[PDB]
């Protein structure tokens, strides 16, 4: 359940000043009829950013073009399985695709304005090479 | 003496195939009538690279503004006194200053004309900044 709704239990896991999250399709304000709360184990809280780098982590890694409730799924379930041990099982549910956010996360320039990405961690990924001014090469 | 002239004796010491040099006010094609050869000890060929380059070591490092004679004469100093040990004395005689000659071996572009100065040879000792660009500098 994204930080912002409210259908997370126990109710102290629901205490943010904000209600507004970027992520799409999840969370909501109010307890719908169908979902049964007595059914899930646990619940986990997620944020957008940790949900749109895992997006992104997923489609350069594994080729799974998915959206960022996908993202917020896995990044819940790599904390969740760490009471596993080998030889066991997990399952995630990717709900949608990346066709309905190519000017979103899947943009950089997005998410810098979003703040979700930040010039260090941007460029400490690239060559040695990426600083360098152009007139530094031989042209003319 | 310089080479190319047979002032100095003994005969051998003047077979060389070239009879002209830069250098210029020491070294004749015979033997003048005033000159005594039988009171001098031994004598030296010099050639206009060493005498040149001496020149400018006089100047550059003892401060003497004098001319290339000079420098042929201190270039051989440094070979015949060898045979001294302290507390005996040397000396040699400068002949001219370097004002006649501030287009002469004084200019870098004229040493370099003649090879006397080699590109590799006369650019290691410049700085490291030497050989970049001017691209590379801050401009607008």
């Amino acid at each position: 359940d994204p930080e912002g709704s409210i259908l997370a239990e126990p109710e102290e896991l629901n205490q943010t000043e904000q209600t507004t999250y970027e992520v799409e399709g999840i969370g909501y304000d109010f307890i719908p009829t169908v979902l049964d709360r007595t059914v899930v184990d646990k619940w986990f809280k997620s944020n957008d950013e940790e949900a749109f780098t895992f997006a992104r982590m997923l489609i350069a890694q594994e080729g799974l073009l998915c959206g960022g409730s996908a993202g917020s799924t896995v990044a819940v379930a790599v904390k969740a399985a760490q009471e596993l041990q080998e030889g066991q099982r997990c399952v995630v549910i990717l709900p949608d695709s990346v066709r309905n956010y190519m000017t979103k996360f899947l943009s950089d320039r997005w998410m810098l304005q979003k703040g979700f990405l930040k010039e260090e961690d941007l460029t400490e990924k690239k060559p040695w090479w990426w600083h360098l001014r152009v007139q530094e090469l031989g042209l003319s």
